């Protein structure tokens, strides 16, 4: 039994002044260097404990002494993510009745039906870029989030946004984007119900009715048509809870078509645009992902079972996802009073958070050398230790969309390979923004055509 390691404490700031940044997670890692494996951070009115190392995060992963807590963030998501699947409580009977029916339409077998269309975004992009005159660049996260929402909007419920054909963004994501910048921003704001943020809260509102709205209309539209359909909104409109038998109601679709849409789009837009941020800078490694990618991708456009065989393509985007997980930590709360690793107790109700980017560098798990970007690492995945490789969260309350991420990013990333060879002509210094997610801000590249013909 031993004291909590926490950082030094500057009166009623507590531990506030050393996240002077608009990098927490960054500058929490440099904190979990030099405090080790658990440290408790304090702030005006908080207090939370961050987790870095497998042998505690594996405990924090038991879900009979921890299950998932709502950070201030989520809370705040949940204005126009209601009670979908990302910003609901374990306990709530909508977080359950969704998980079961959603659970089949997740699975990796489930993806042999959404591959046409994710097919069909990923021509959209490899077309914009062989169009681009010699002399133009490539905005890569800007590039990866067009192509992520536009495959989620397909998929989910067969809807174009056409982000292709535009500058600015279809309403629904401008709606979508300054939705979630604003719920970030509350986070860190001082004076909540003074007079300036009058323009802000009505915005606010303006921007959930857009999103409600349209949601709504192509939801009723659906059900009076009866069109059947690819997508997850019919596997919604049709499908029952195998446990109470009941289905989800319209209002909880519409949540949950949100909630795909935020937990999705800028997610899986960093998984691509980090994956190709390293490989760029490891040329070999990129010569390696690519020849893997001439080899497989035979036809002029992929076929699912070749998704499947760009074995080194995953190893790439494992690696990347190691690196930067670009959800970077997910918060927990205990169940009962506990007492972790032996040595610290906890009282019910506290909370952890587990910072993904530190657990994903115990150098006790990876080796010393946890900084190089090496996909090797992740050529037998089941000699990974348990717990240790945790880019997806945890448990029944994990990514449902990983499989879904995975393939698109796999999918995609082996058609860039087998299109284009890359230059970074500038000489990128990677900069990592951080919203609720990580990506790398200002990243951009050139593109040289191979001239390899698509497919109808
Ligand atoms: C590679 C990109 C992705 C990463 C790194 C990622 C990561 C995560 C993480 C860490 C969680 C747990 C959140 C928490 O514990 O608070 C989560 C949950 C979730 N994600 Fe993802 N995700 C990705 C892609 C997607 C996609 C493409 C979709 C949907 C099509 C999706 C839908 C969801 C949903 C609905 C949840 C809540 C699941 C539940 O709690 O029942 N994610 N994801």
């Amino acid at each position: 039994i031993k004291e909590m390691p926490q950082p030094k404490t500057f009166g009623e700031l507590k531990n506030l002044p050393l996240l002077n940044t608009d990098k927490p997670v960054q500058a929490l890692m440099k904190i979990a260097d030099e405090l080790g494996e658990i440290f408790k951070f304090e702030a005006p009115g908080r207090v939370t404990c961050y987790l870095s190392s497998q042998r505690l995060i594996k405990e924090a992963c038991d879900e009979s002494r921890f299950d998932k807590n709502l950070s201030q963030a989520l809370k705040f998501v949940r204005d126009f993510a209601g009670d979908g699947l990302l910003t609901s409580w374990t306990h709530e009977k909508n977080w359950k009745k969704a998980h079961n029916i959603l659970l089949p339409s997740f699975s990796q077998q489930a993806m042999k039906g959404y591959h046409a269309m994710m097919v069909d975004i990923a021509v959209q992009l490899v077309q914009k870029w062989e169009r681009l005159n010699a002399d133009e660049h490539i905005e890569v996260p800007e590039d990866m989030t067009r192509l992520t929402l536009d495959t989620i909007g397909l998929c989910g419920f067969n809807y174009r946004f056409n982000s292709f054909y535009r500058d600015q963004p279809h309403p629904f994501i401008t709606s979508m984007v300054r939705a979630l910048d604003e719920a970030m921003n509350k986070l860190q704001r001082a004076n909540p119900d003074d007079p300036a943020y009058d323009e802000n809260k009505r915005q606010f509102q303006e921007d959930i009715k857009v999103m409600n709205d349209l949601v709504d209309k192509i939801i009723a539209d659906r059900k009076a048509s009866g069109e059947q359909s690819d997508d997850l909104l019919t596997h919604m409109l049709n499908g029952k809870d195998p446990e109470t038998g009941e289905p989800l109601d319209d209002e909880n679709i519409r949540y949950q078509i949100i909630t795909f849409l935020i937990a999705g789009h800028e997610s899986t837009s960093g998984l691509l645009s980090f994956a190709l941020y390293f490989l760029v800078k490891n040329p070999h490694v990129l010569q390696k992902a690519a020849e893997e990618a001439a080899r497989v991708l035979v036809d002029p456009v992929p076929s699912y079972k070749q998704v499947k065989q760009l074995k080194y393509v995953g190893m790439v985007l494992n690696e990347a996802l190691r690196l930067w997980p670009t959800a970077p930590a997910f918060s927990l709360y205990a169940k009962e009073d506990t007492v972790l690793g032996g040595e610290y107790p906890l009282e019910k109700g506290d909370e952890l958070m587990v910072l993904i980017p530190q657990l994903h560098r115990d150098k006790t798990i990876w080796g010393d050398d946890v900084e190089e970007f090496r996909p090797e690492r992740f050529e037998n995945p089941s000699a990974i230790p348990q717990h240790a490789f945790k880019p997806f969260g945890n448990g029944q309350r994990a990514c449902i969309g990983q499989q879904f991420a995975l393939h698109e990013a796999t999918l995609v990333l082996g058609m860039m390979l087998k299109h284009f060879d890359f230059e970074d002509h500038t000489n990128y210094e990677l900069d990592i923004k951080e919203t609720l997610l990580l990506k790398p801000e200002g990243f951009v590249v050139k593109a040289k055509s191979k001239k390899i013909p698509l497919g109808g």
